[PDB]
């Protein structure tokens, strides 16, 4: 896909409220090539550390063993996936983390780029469920800038999106 | 408010995919000065019919009393409010309306415009909590667009706007 639509991505990337990384899917390791600032606020990191690595460094030891097993799956596969990851801040300290991925550019099955963007749980009180939702309509927003959510499809594409995130929190509360 | 920020504003509305309005709050009857096409398309009235009313021709009667009531306070003392509202569209057919007022420019208990965003109820099934959320969560992006939300802000007014969203909800189904 061109520098065209890359520069377009990155621009959304910028002003973004939400959390949003690309990872490059053409190459092995899936290294990271865009970090907005919500991305960087969250993780405590910053753009030197991380672009050009792959986004397990959030993670410690093993303790995502189902989680990474879908991912793994939707990204060979080049579908979308809402999960949730136990992940650390630079710092060390742990937050759990309701993670978007979305195919972007390339073809079916074999983007260009995955996009991925991070919610935190724990930090919404009594509404994680609204929260999550919130994120994800926001999220939408910024798919449907991009491209990758038709206009005609965007308000259903957030419904969807919202209720598969408000679904995953329930679950979680029930962990 | 600034011809460049007018100018935004309405950049941010054609391109939205909620419904928004803009109401200029310097006239008395409060008309309608811009209507994006995700309203029209929700109401069913052309641009042209509506700019320059009130919004009001989406009710009917003296219905929706006390969260006029509301809105009448909240538009006078220049503050933030989600309220649902019996509509019609051009066809009369009946909806819900969560309507999400935002005020904008000027200053504190006197802002130049009002935003509002409507988000149709009765049209996601069982995941009415989780779109009216989603619906809050779209709104807030487009509020930091325009500069009503400032950029660190966002994600705190989100989370709060999708929370009040939801409890809206919540009372609303629970009527019949
Ligand atoms: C776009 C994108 C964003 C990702 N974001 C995160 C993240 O925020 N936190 C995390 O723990 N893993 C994230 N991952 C997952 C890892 O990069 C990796 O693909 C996953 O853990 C499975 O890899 P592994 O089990 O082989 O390590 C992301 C992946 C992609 C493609
Ligand atoms: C920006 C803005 C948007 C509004 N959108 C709607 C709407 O979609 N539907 C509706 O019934 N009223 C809407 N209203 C409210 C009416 O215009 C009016 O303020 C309300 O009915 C209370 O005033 P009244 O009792 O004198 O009619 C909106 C008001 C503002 C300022
Ligand atoms: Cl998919
Ligand atoms: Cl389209
Ligand atoms: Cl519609
Ligand atoms: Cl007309
Ligand atoms: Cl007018
Ligand atoms: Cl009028
Ligand atoms: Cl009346
Ligand atoms: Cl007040
Ligand atoms: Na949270």
């Amino acid at each position: 896909m061109d520098q065209k639509q890359f520069e377009k991505i990155r621009a959304v990337f910028d002003r973004s409220g939400v959390a949003l990384t690309l990872v490059d899917m053409s190459l092995p390791e899936q290294p990271l090539v865009l970090a907005n600032p919500p991305f960087l606020r969250m993780t405590g990191y910053t753009e030197g550390q991380i672009l050009g690595f792959n986004c397990r460094f959030l993670q410690r030891g093993d303790e995502n063993a189902q989680a990474r097993a879908d991912i793994r799956d939707a990204l060979k596969l080049g579908r979308e996936l809402q999960v949730v990851l136990r992940n650390y801040r630079a710092n060390d300290e742990p937050f759990d983390n309701l993670l978007f991925l979305h195919p972007v550019g390339g073809r079916p099955g074999a983007p260009d780029y995955f996009l991925g963007s991070q919610f935190e749980l724990g930090r919404s009180g009594n509404s994680e469920e609204a929260a999550a939702a919130g994120h994800a309509g926001a999220l939408t927003g910024e798919l449907a800038r991009i491209g990758t959510v038709a206009a005609r499809l965007e308000m259903d594409s957030r419904r969807h999106l919202a209720q598969a995130a408000a679904a995953l929190v329930r679950a979680w509360e029930r962990r």
